[PDB]
């Protein structure tokens, strides 16, 4: 089967990250998207999983999300590796890890676990590495003596904000989960007021490709465990640092096809680990029309840094996965703008990307989390804009830039663009009080290929993962549990730009 889309992401990829392919980004054939018997959309992991029932009593979401992490640990044989943003897992996620691990034991195996979180310099981490890993052995029991563990807290650049803010949970190096969702007890679990974000899960070639990335980061990590001030590490059982698990569990021979599904790994490295890709020949011309509305203090790797780009795939895998659009483009975000400064306002090439589909007819739908989602810097959910305006102006700006009238930029902008905050039913709050939060990072295009992953597409410098698939069933799927019923109750907080009828 064709994928036109794919294609292109490819070519991208190859041209800005050469020496990062089989590491950093990989595509790979006949994977399986890994549902249920019975429930055939049931790899797309939603939570609180509530479309059209503001009460949200139940949260089935949640818990099918929680049993499928338990079921896929419960099921190892050699390895479990697991990364996400401080704090450690805890609460059902934890149950989930120990409950899994302990299966695990019990069925006469010595799992080795990699436990990977990243810590921004101003957060303070509560459960440190030594005192999580001697939790997690008490909540083992005997099984402890069965566990490797090695459990690390990691920050890659200090002055450049870069930290692992990838979500992973592979096991074996053949299934894999990953997505928005932050193993933090307080955004889904314990709250009356839960996230909403998605996940998706499968098994397959990408599997290990999503290994092979965190090896990536295990390597920098056991070796950086030289600087405390970076990397906190602890390990059980007098157990070595493990930089190459998912190397040694890979072996010689290629990953077994589960499926028939075309996918591509793709992951970055932020700022810290390693400053560019000595192979690639990429040469971009980096844009020229600076944000008339903000100014970066600190290095702008996002917009200004060539270097950066090689080292971080993904950036450019999305901008290509827009620019692959030929119909449609859907944008699910918490948000697509950045607080300014210390970070860039917006990407500009994604912005730039963007117009080019408003101005070709190219139909786009950009849905974040509403404005009066305000939380700290480190929260899911919150948001970094004011008004939706900031994003349709930004548009309207780079219209302007691309088609010299700005009544060409009007007929593009207000023809093509769908513009709104998250909504998940009829209600505008939670009986909280509190608003609906958005914590995506989801990219549709054309009902053919799609990105699930922790990548945002504000600027962010951080370690983050994600997959692309290509796959019109998959992505009919997408656009019938997630995209369509989005849009049914979002629309009802959509903006008309100004200048718009």
């Amino acid at each position: 089967p064709p994928t036109p889309h794919l294609d292109a992401i490819e070519r991208s990829l190859r041209d800005t990250s050469p020496g990062l392919e089989g590491s950093v980004w990989q595509r790979t054939d006949g994977n399986r998207l890994d549902a249920p018997d019975g429930d055939p959309a049931g790899w797309l992991l939603q939570t609180p999983g509530c479309w059209g029932d503001a009460g949200c009593k139940d949260r089935a979401g949640t818990r099918r999300l929680l049993d499928k992490m338990t079921r896929n640990i419960a099921d190892a044989r050699h390895t479990v590796d697991i990364s996400s943003l401080a704090p450690f897992p805890n609460g059902g996620f934890e149950d989930a890890v120990v409950d899994g691990l302990k299966a695990s034991v019990a069925a006469g195996h010595s799992p080795r676990v990699r436990i990977l979180v990243g810590a921004a310099p101003i957060y303070h981490l509560n459960v440190v590495p030594s005192r999580y890993r001697d939790e997690l052995i008490g909540k083992l029991g005997a099984a402890a003596g069965k566990v490797t563990l090695n459990v690390a807290s990691m920050t890659t650049s200090k002055t450049s904000l870069s930290w692992n803010h990838s979500k992973l949970l592979v096991v074996d190096g053949k299934t894999a989960i990953t997505g928005g969702i932050n193993t933090n007890k307080d955004d889904y679990l314990d709250t009356a007021h839960p996230v909403s974000d998605v996940d998706m899960a499968l098994s397959g070639p990408a599997a290990r490709s999503a290994g092979k990335y965190l090896d990536t980061l295990w390597d920098w990590t056991c070796r950086n465990a030289s600087d405390p001030a970076k990397v906190w590490l602890a390990t059980s059982n007098g157990a070595s640092c493990m930089p190459s698990m998912e190397q040694d569990e890979a072996g010689s021979a290629p990953a077994e096809p589960t499926g028939d599904v075309p996918v591509i790994a793709v992951g970055g490295l932020g700022v810290g680990i390693k400053e560019s890709d000595p192979s690639s020949g990429y040469h971009p011309d980096l844009p020229t029309a600076p944000d008339t509305k903000c100014t970066v203090g600190l290095h702008d790797n996002t917009n200004a840094d060539r270097d950066y780009d090689t080292v971080n795939p993904e950036e450019n895998a999305l901008r290509s996965l827009i620019a692959s659009a030929r119909s449609h483009v859907e944008i699910s975000q918490q948000d697509l703008n950045a607080t300014c400064p210390p970070l860039p306002r917006y990407d500009i090439r994604t912005y730039d990307t963007l117009a080019g589909k408003l101005a070709a007819g190219v139909k786009v739908r950009i849905v974040v989390s509403d404005p009066a989602n305000r939380g700290a810097v480190g929260s899911g959910g919150r948001s970094q804009i004011k008004s939706l305006d900031e994003i349709s102006d930004t548009l309207r700006t780079r219209l302007v830039a691309l088609t010299g009238d700005n009544e060409k930029a009007s007929r593009a902008l207000c023809g093509n663009l769908q513009l709104a905050s998250f909504r998940s039913s009829d209600a505008a709050k939670w009986a909280d009080g509190k608003p609906y939060a958005l914590h995506h990072k989801l990219v549709s295009v054309d009902d053919s290929a799609f990105y699930i992953g922790s990548k945002n597409l504000y600027p962010a410098w951080l370690q983050d993962f994600g997959y692309i698939v290509e796959s019109p069933a998959a992505a009919q799927q997408l656009k019938t549990e997630l995209l369509d019923p989005e849009w049914k109750y979002s629309q009802q907080a959509a903006a008309t730009p100004a200048g718009c009828p």
